[PDB]
């Protein structure tokens, strides 16, 4: 297991524009195109991201290319964030994957609501952190995925991903 395999499980792979769990146009392995309800705006974002006229469809290679860009940018964002970097750098590599996963899903603005969880994770109070993480819109809206990510934070193992 690694961050790519982990996010591939959690996000799936779809080659045509679809709506994510929040109703937002998306493609590939959880590549958000836009929060706009306008499908045309989404198609324009897709063409911009791929560099050709896609008419709402991409190939697996193209999906994986966006995925690599998206995972990388997520990590680099964490490292630039004064609130996130110290927590991230305190963690072992398996737990760092859980961190990347959560940021990939909800963005840094999403993880801003997790200040108390962050503190417990930095303190390595793993069961306490796991309890606090589940007290969230995140958990309630995507409980099966959040359970997997939280187990990863709690144990530092890949048990939740088989
Ligand atoms: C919970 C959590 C901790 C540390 C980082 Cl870097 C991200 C997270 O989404």
């Amino acid at each position: 297991m690694n961050i790519f395999e982990m996010l591939r499980i959690d996000e799936g792979l779809r080659l045509k524009i679809y709506k994510d769990t929040e109703g937002y146009y998306t493609i590939g392995i959880g590549h958000l195109l836009t929060k706009s309800p306008d499908l045309n705006a989404a198609k324009s974002e897709l063409d911009k991201a791929i560099g050709r006229n896609c008419n709402g469809v991409i190939t697996k290679d193209e999906a994986e290319k966006l995925f690599n860009q998206d995972v990388d940018a997520a990590v680099r964002g964490i490292l630039r964030n004064a609130k996130l970097k110290p927590v991230y750098d305190s963690l072992d590599a398996v737990r760092r994957c859980a961190a990347i996963n959560q940021v990939f899903q909800m963005g840094e603005t999403g993880v801003a609501g997790f200040t108390n969880s962050l503190r417990m994770l930095q303190q390595k109070r793993w069961d306490e952190a796991a309890v606090n993480l589940a007290k969230s819109r995140w958990y309630n809206q995507t409980p099966d995925r959040a359970k997997r990510v939280i187990t990863t934070f709690r144990t530092g193992t890949w048990d939740a991903y088989k």
